[PDB]
């Protein structure tokens, strides 16, 4: 069982439930819009392979991720013994882990800003997708924008970035996991670093569009 | 949209979303194992009453409180007319409102000890339930002993707590919702304190038995 | 409706008409300006960053302003009973709240001379963002330079001190709107102190631009 | 560009913005409800000519008036030659200009509050027109009661003198636009001291208006 | 010959002249406007009758005013007689002939503020109709918009009060022309009283469409 | 478009409309006479020019007086801008323009005198002149005398001062046409004036043979 005071705790029950709905909102796009867009065929297969090719293994990554963290949290609740106690609450080398495995997933973070540029393209020349949008849109599941959610994964990554951050506030150097939490810092820092470039282009992408939408 | 150096909107979102998982981790009780314990009849109506008592209305309670927050969230995270940006990029008020209307579920939590000591002393002098229990403890579902999905409600307070007082300290006085949260953290603490009796004794209850199955 | 010689009815109509065209100016940055340096790829990511990171905010600010101004006046304008003619006929209460409002923003009308001096360091040194400005400029909804519009924001700012002291100065302290404006004249005041030396920097950036720009 | 915190920019800002919305006040009577009249055939013609004959031209004058200030602040906001600079940062042979123009209107202004009582006649002794006013003052273009409309022209007279007041008192005797803004401020006190009258005739009918609209 | 000193005969001079010019407007309409609705069918045949039938006989009765008018002139300029230079330089037997006449077509004009009416309801509802109306207002004998030459009727009375007034100030009472004069003044006088409604409606219809194309 | 009770958008329509009228009576001669006087060869080639060459360019003048003025009153009918309804509800600049640049023609009017003693005194000692004249005469166009349109110029100026003098009495001075109408006024005035010899010598020559054919 976990003591109360455990900062690290908590901050392992954060990342693994914003894990959790994060993988909920990629699948409005991976599985629900998909489902949409086969049912109609509107958009051009071409555009179909650039959302779904950019989208689909960062969702396959994170769900491996958030298998190992599920795991290691339910040994944490879980009746631990003696020896393994030590191993069971922590959380920082699944997290070294994962971090350095997102480096070689850059190169698709890197192109979301021009699937949603695509997408914009497209979609105004393309009454028929522009429908099918709009329909979309007025779904339950569809609590945003789609084009909102292409933000969602590059995101994802700053808010990892912040989670460690706390971690290695929280630790001190002494501790089992104080090490590894650091290491896994640098590498989602050097991650965001690199597509920050992409964020921002993300970014004032969807604020134009919005502002656009409401003029004074 | 939500701003990415703004703490208060990812403090929110992990309010959000560590209230999904906790309503999950309550329907192991008031969902999967209501279901099997009717299919057996393996329990006192009494006993049974007992249970789904002090538990179904703090269900209904957080039903209640995920609505207004993954309402505000959607709110915070998507499109708005300009004049409307401050009013959707904040969370105090809700919490406020959801943490003063807690204190008048105190109550519940306060008997969670006797909950888990009364059903502790069933699934010891009884069959049916050791029986009954010791299979629902393998499906997927149910991923701690469910003897120890009693504590997860007051463990929640806690977190609450926690959640809280980060939020306090990320805003600046002038900041609309700094008044809101400051209320809000108040309340809740003292819910916790007026509940860290009851904690112990559950904290307490685990271990117990945590170490006579440790021989 | 209000009296037809009422100087506070004035002034308040003042402050309305003239947020109204203020708002479509920074439009012509956050909207049409964006437009074109996203379609023609000619800004660099952090530049564009430092430009939308610091105006985004300050239109925020501006539209829930006007929103507020707007509402007022109308009641003003309109017939109102009797026990609400007093609160419909005022503006201060409105103008303290929004100055307060404005102290969370100084930071970034702070960093609108870093803003335009690293844009002309842009443009000096890329043939490509050069010629969007020179191709933007020519567009009829850019009627001024476009970097001159980034010098409105501030000398916005001065412009509420003026019209707040013209406020204090008509009321008398018996009046029901006298403390709240005096209040907020006190706060605006606040803010074009902190930002006094961003005011003459960028007074001294403009001077020297159309200077440079018209030499015999 | 003006230097920011130049008063006398700021009074030519007030002027202008307050100018186009006056006239888009104006269209509310001069097209969206003459629209409707004609549309209903719900006015005596006679009735109908009272009322355009003495707004019509109003509206025109103001429109000359607002094409001129345009022009003139949009050389004063844009860069300029410095042989231009201080004829393009100056209002006051603008505004003498129009203000002797607008002696040849006195005349109609002279009229509108004939007019609004004439109006009030008709609606209360004809249960038709009454109706087509209550139907157009729910359209959101008319956001006030339609004859408070009747009441913004004279307003917008007084509103001159206060502004002229303005710059008269900003300039020190030696300056480029001393001699003329003083010169307007007299012509336009001459208006207003011949409409002082029908001024306050305007004035004690509004407030007969609202007065017995609310009775407790 | 005429006298160089004789106001009346440049009246007369002047009434002839401008009688010229409003028949070639009215054949804008009669001639040449029907020319090309008879070529399209655009028009359809009721509405059509409605224009033709209220113009038609105006424009025969002033071809005859005209004629008169025309032949009284060759003879004041031509050489006279003893007896008959009395009877050859004077115009108000003919003037007061025609004003008379004239009350019995009041009926067609009254009708004119309906033909405008009709025109512009069915001309926005018909494509087809609008296409040749731009089409023929780009004729050079289409100087104005059409429907604005459905007002040259009703303001040529207008033109005839004035003209004649202007004639019963120059005779003096001793005159063997003034009688007749101040009878035809009373009765194109009577005649424009009675047309008011109309030329006020017909001019309100026409400041409509035209403000409507431009509003601030 | 054009206001009812002003009475300057009515001179103007006269302007324009008696301007057209004299055109045509000058037509009478620039056109159709020389047209009749080319198919006979019944006039001397020198004094066929004596004619066309005080007359010609005239009417050049008026046609070109006459375009601007129509050009002007269309604006002034038609719809236009609310701030330019101003520059085109006036007529005095044009007149000024045009009654300025009259004076640099009065030079020909001088030798209308002239124009009909010499061409008098050709048709009386002239037998193929008295006959194309008499027949010419007769034709629907030629509606006074023919030798009498020689009048018609000297007429028309006179037309211009009365009729540019009943626009300086309408206006009060604040209005902007004002100032150009009586410049204008004055122009023509002088003009006239300078012309008052040449006028009565021609009406002198019309009212004499006007009696010699009444014997």
């Amino acid at each position: 069982g976990p003591h109360m005071e455990d900062e690290a705790y908590f901050i392992a029950k954060e990342i693994l439930a914003t894990e959790r709905t994060y993988l909920k909102d990629l699948e409005v796009i991976t599985v629900w819009f998909r489902s949409v867009l086969i049912k109609e065929e509107a958009m051009p297969a071409a555009l179909m392979a650039l959302l779904f090719s950019n989208i689909d293994p960062v969702y396959e990554f994170h769900r491996g991720f958030l298998h190992e963290v599920e795991q290691r949290l339910a040994l944490w609740e879980g009746p631990s013994s003696a020896h393994l106690k030590g191993d069971h609450q922590r959380i920082g080398d699944i997290l070294l882990r994962n971090m350095r495995q997102l480096k070689e997933f850059t190169s698709y973070f890197q192109r979301h800003d021009e699937v949603l540029t695509e997408l914009e393209k497209a979609t105004k020349h393309c009454k028929k997708l522009e429908a099918v949008y709009k329909e979309f849109e007025l779904q339950k599941v569809c609590y945003l924008p789609l084009n909102t959610f292409l933000l969602k994964p590059v995101q994802r990554l700053v808010h990892y970035r912040l989670l460690l951050s706390r971690l290695c506030a929280h630790y001190s150097p002494g501790h089992r996991d104080y090490a590894d939490c650091h290491e896994a810092l640098k590498a989602i820092t050097e991650v965001t670093t690199e597509l920050q470039q992409s964020l921002t282009r993300l970014e004032n992408l969807q604020k134009l569009t919005e502002l656009q939408r409401d003029l004074v």
